[PDB]
């Protein structure tokens, strides 16, 4: 304990880690028994990373006394942890402080902008006055060739009177459609410091679920959390309970584009792309229905990924190819893991004379920044030795019960009512082009307000740009609940099936658990997906039936009769 | 009241004239500078 605090304090002296109202508990939970009884707030966050990596230590305990599989948990995860720690308290910190910024040169354009359409206002009947004057001066001496030259000009004087009077109608129109985006800015300026404040906890609870959670399942990834959120809570730390961990270390870009690239919808496989995604460690991935190497395959693909074995003779070359031309690297079959690879998980990289050496067996082979590589396995149920658990980060793809209902809801949908799941699919994806288009919109608008030189009015390409703007955000809005409203009535269709889904997950959860009575009962989730292909679409009691509730019926009774019958 | 929009008009156009007799102006003064290129 005493070398994890140390470690932790040093590696955290780079971090501000400075709350000088920091209120020290009246039970503190002290895991380093050495640690001042008046701590500090950087103190109390060391003392909280010790206390994360002991509780998985106590969680490995745990699994490994109910009879489940555990890793060992090294050192190097807890330097994994510090790392992602810092990294993340830079990164948002950073995100939040340039964030602040550009709402507060947006609102201080706002306010000038308003204050100059005051003045122009100002200017206008200053303008009417004297053009009032001259008209009347420039008659009453007609009534008694340079007069009209005067006249000439009242009229010029007017023009431009008529055309300051419709800039101030354009501004004006202009300001009052963008009270809300004034109002939403002064709203997320004064609530910037309440987001610095608890930033340090946030951090840390993302950077403990990024090194430590990976190799667990829902269950014990969402006691872990609890366990450390309770913690932070009994130190005094500050964290955010309200915004959800893929939320936070993720954007809504990050999740579209892994959508496109067929990852499952689930907040378990979310947390696995984003660990995947800010890995320090090279992932080993435990996919054992193949999705995540296809979704590993995708994602590179433009990096010009290649797929190798451990098994395969030309693992080798492919390998020493991927290091020196820095191209990213899958290779299956980890349980047959070559030692060769232990330089290049460990990083030993030897900088000499200006060449980055890798020693890959023998030979040394100049390392390219851009290499990665990724270890994947189809067995959930390999025990690695305890220096491949070191040197990679656990991925685990489980099967989670929610994706498997929201999975068999789909395909019930689209085998009984294949209209209404097309009309789903097709409302889904314009939901997501819709939330992408306003984002992209603000953002522009965000932009746009910064960038602009001197004020507002001075240009008329910025009023054009942000008219166009806001129109095509309402439009784009309007759309919205249009899609939102047919969304809701697809979704009421759909509610019918959901105790079909449900008995569908708890079948396969108990076909999954046949293997703690006997060694032979091991089934994948393609044997119970076959199974519920087979009650859909080749179904013989479905030859003339045609009203959906009774089919509905029909489907249930035969799920179970050939689930069963399948598996005995 | 009305002629004396359109004597301004006129005026405005004396001085679109004028604009159009200095661009000229400049114009040939360039291309007789531009001779020996």
């Amino acid at each position: 304990t005493e070398a994890l605090y140390q470690v932790g304090k040093e590696f955290t002296s780079k971090m501000d880690l400075e709350k000088p109202n920091y209120i020290v508990p009246d039970y503190m939970p002290v895991v380093y028994d050495k640690l001042p009884q008046p701590p500090s707030h950087r103190e109390a966050i060391v003392n909280s990373c010790v206390f994360v990596h002991q509780t998985l230590h106590q969680a490995n305990a745990r699994l490994a006394k109910r009879g489940g599989r555990t890793m060992a948990i090294t050192p190097r995860h807890y330097l994994d942890f510090i790392n992602h720690y810092a990294n993340l308290f830079h990164e948002k910190r950073s995100e939040l402080e340039e964030q602040q910024m550009h709402l507060n040169v947006g609102l201080r354009k706002i306010k000038e902008t308003v204050d100059q359409v005051e003045e122009l206002r100002r200017d206008l009947r200053i303008k009417s006055q004297e053009l009032e004057v001259k008209n009347a001066a420039a008659n009453d001496k007609l009534k008694k060739e340079e007069y009209a030259v005067l006249i000439s000009e009242a009229q010029a004087i007017k023009a431009d009177l008529a055309a300051v009077e419709a800039k101030v109608n354009r501004s004006t129109a202009l300001l009052k459609s963008l009270s809300a985006e004034r109002e939403r800015w002064e709203k997320t300026s004064e609530t910037f410091k309440n987001q610095m404040s608890t930033i340090a906890g946030d951090c840390l609870l993302s950077a403990a679920f990024i090194a430590y959670a990976g190799y667990f399942d829902q269950q014990m990834r969402q006691n872990l959390f609890t366990t450390w959120s309770h913690h932070l809570q009994q130190a005094n730390i500050q964290f955010r309970t309200d915004i959800a961990r893929t939320e936070y270390l993720s954007n809504a870009d990050e999740r579209l584009r892994w959508q496109a690239s067929s990852l499952p919808a689930d907040d378990l496989c979310t947390e696995n792309a984003i660990m995947l995604k800010r890995f320090n460690r090279y992932p080993l991935i435990i996919d054992p229905s193949g999705q995540a190497t296809e979704f590993i395959m995708n994602e590179y693909k433009d990096r010009k990924i290649t797929r190798t074995s451990f098994l395969d003779d030309a693992f080798r070359k492919n390998l020493e190819s991927a290091l020196r031309f820095g191209n990213p690297l899958l290779v299956q079959d980890v349980e047959s893991y070559d030692p060769v690879l232990n330089p290049v998980l460990n990083r030993e990289v030897r900088r000499t004379g200006g060449r980055v050496l890798i020693t890959l067996g023998d030979q040394d082979i100049d390392l390219s920044p851009s290499f990665v590589i990724f270890l994947s396995t189809r067995d959930p149920t390999v025990e690695f030795p305890p220096d491949l658990c070191s040197r990679v980060t656990f991925v685990n793809f489980t099967v989670t019960r929610s994706s498997l209902q929201s999975q068999c809801l789909n395909e019930v949908l689209k085998a009984e009512r294949p209209d209404v799941d097309e009309k789903r699919s097709d409302l889904l994806k314009l939901q997501g082009e819709f939330q992408l288009r306003l984002r992209q919109l603000e953002k522009s608008l965000l932009q746009a307000l910064n960038e602009v030189k001197g004020r507002i009015l001075d240009d008329d390409t910025i009023i054009t740009t942000l008219e166009n703007l806001k129109r095509e955000a309402a439009e784009v809005t309007r759309k919205v609940e249009e899609t939102d409203i047919v969304m809701q009535e697809v979704e009421t269709v759909s509610q019918q099936y959901l105790p079909l889904s449900t008995a569908c997950s708890s079948i396969y959860f108990t076909m999954e658990s046949l293997k703690q009575i006997h060694f032979l009962y091991q089934y994948s989730l393609q044997f119970f997906l076959d199974i519920y292909h087979n009650v859909l679409y080749e179904n013989p009691n479905l030859k003339g039936v045609t009203d959906h509730t009774q089919r509905l019926s029909i489907i249930t009774k035969d799920l179970f009769q050939v689930a069963f019958n399948r598996v005995a």
